[PDB]
């Protein structure tokens, strides 16, 4: 269950918040 973060993190590795 942790590529749920990178989902969207993979591209947001400096927009996280």
């Amino acid at each position: 269950d942790r590529q749920i973060k990178i989902w969207f993190q993979n591209r947001r590795m400096k927009w996280k918040k």
